[PDB]
């Protein structure tokens, strides 16, 4: 099967193209890998725009450099225009959120304590101390009257590995 990415590529005339791959030729100029830079690993995935955990970050590799290199080729150069136009499209979903504090929900009221939330932590096994969680659900709840409502769940997922 077909992709609208190498699709465009394989459209691109190797004259057309050569005028963009003049940019990424500098730095691979220097280069023994072919990649633009040795450490491009950790930018390449920023391109996806997500970095929960560096175990995961292993699977990006193979999720879009089948090769098994870790970083833009030549080929890839081409399709890092047409990947980069993925805004508008994150992992977790106002759907899911909306089962997830109800599904994680021991009394199923609606509110989400700070304890609630230690159980999601705990499945990975990180820890912090009571000064983290104290100062965390100042956050998490935008009125600090004690649990993290709907809207408060909201916000509480505006930003936090």
């Amino acid at each position: 099967m077909d992709d609208i990415y190498k699709a465009a590529v394989e459209q691109l005339t190797e004259e057309q193209k050569n005028e963009f791959k003049a940019a990424f030729d500098i730095f691979v100029l220097g280069a023994e890998d072919g990649s633009i830079s040795t450490k491009e690993l950790g930018k390449v995935m920023r391109m996806l725009g997500q970095n929960p955990t560096p175990e995961e970050l292993q699977e990006m590799i193979d999720e879009v450099d089948e090769d098994g290199s870790g970083t833009v080729d030549f080929d890839e150069f081409l399709v890092m225009m047409v990947r980069s136009m993925k805004d508008d499209s994150k992992g977790k979903s106002e759907e899911e959120l909306s089962d997830l504090f109800r599904m994680f929900d021991k009394n199923a009221d609606g509110y989400i304590d700070l304890d609630e939330l230690k159980i999601m932590l705990q499945a990975t096994g990180e820890t912090i101390t009571e000064d983290d969680i104290e100062e965390l659900m100042k956050d998490g709840d935008k009125n600090n009257d004690g649990r993290i409502d709907y809207d408060e769940w909201l916000e509480f997922m505006k930003g936090v590995e």
